[PDB]
């Protein structure tokens, strides 16, 4: 059918020939896998700087399908997936590679922390912190409109592009909504909860959520109605917006389209 055909097309489009890519230095490494700098030879004969993230036949197929879907996203505030390559290890283990644009400014969380150091970016003014929030809201609004759930929204998974536009990427107890802690159920409103926490990371310029509270204590902390505290120098109206994201009942939380307009309005009002 059309659904099957659509997926077949996306699959064709997402794979990149291993020989159009060369891998460079490791930029980061963990239990999940690696990030390396790379070069991608493009259709026009010129090479592009890329970031390359490395991680059963079903698990490979699932990766491929998921990647196929993700490449299809087309929004300035959603990371553009350039494609994927599957290289096989010497021990016959598949090595799936995600190719992405190289972003010299890195993730938003690290950037916020650097901005509090002398060598890093200058003190980020309120208006710019808010613009970061609008951008993320715009990306999450897009995803939500196509019923895609992010499931790992946090400032560390938002990327800064060369023009300082933020995009959501990488689709963590202190980001998880109360209902997902309880019933392991996760909806678009759970992403909205994560977005509120992310807004708080931005307003605190990179603080870890819930200082003084440990991960194992989180469910009970939230259970007794405690939430993230208003950051110093955070507008009361901005705090109300982020607090709305943590309403106990998912259905009372605003949608991303509503949040986005609230945030845009607030930004407009600043001089
Ligand atoms: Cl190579
Ligand atoms: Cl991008
Ligand atoms: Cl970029
Ligand atoms: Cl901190
Ligand atoms: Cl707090």
């Amino acid at each position: 059918g059309s659904h099957m055909e659509e997926l077949q097309n996306k699959l064709e489009d997402v794979v990149i020939d291993r020989n159009l890519l060369i891998l460079g230095r490791i930029l980061g490494e963990g239990e999940f896998g690696s990030v390396m700098e790379g070069n991608l030879k493009q259709e026009d004969g010129t090479s592009l700087k890329v970031a390359v993230k490395t991680m059963s036949q079903r698990e490979i197929e699932e990766f491929l399908s998921e990647a196929a879907c993700m490449k299809d996203f087309s929004h300035p505030n959603v990371i553009r997936l350039l494609g994927v390559c599957i290289e096989m290890s010497s021990q016959g283990i598949p090595k799936p590679m995600v190719i992405l644009p190289f972003m010299k400014y890195g993730d938003l969380h690290t950037y916020l922390l650097y901005s509090r150091l002398e060598t890093g970016p200058r003190h980020i003014p309120l208006q710019t912190l808010l613009r970061f929030m609008v951008d993320i809201a715009l990306g999450m609004e897009y995803l939500s409109n196509r019923n895609f759930l992010h499931r790992d929204l946090a400032a560390r998974n938002c990327m800064l592009r060369d023009d300082m536009t933020v995009c959501v990427a990488d689709f963590p107890v202190k980001w998880i909504a109360i209902e997902s802690l309880a019933d392991r159920v996760y909806t678009s409103k759970s992403d909205v909860w994560a977005f509120g926490v992310t807004m708080w990371e931005i307003a605190t310029r990179g603080m870890t959520p819930y200082p003084g509270v440990q991960n194992h204590e989180m469910y009970d902390y939230l259970l007794h109605g405690h939430r993230l505290k208003q950051p110093e120098d955070c507008l009361d109206e901005l705090y109300e917006i982020m607090y709305s994201c943590w309403r106990t009942d998912p259905l009372d939380r605003p949608t991303f389209s509503v949040l986005r307009l609230q945030l845009e309005r607030l930004l407009e009002s600043l001089p």
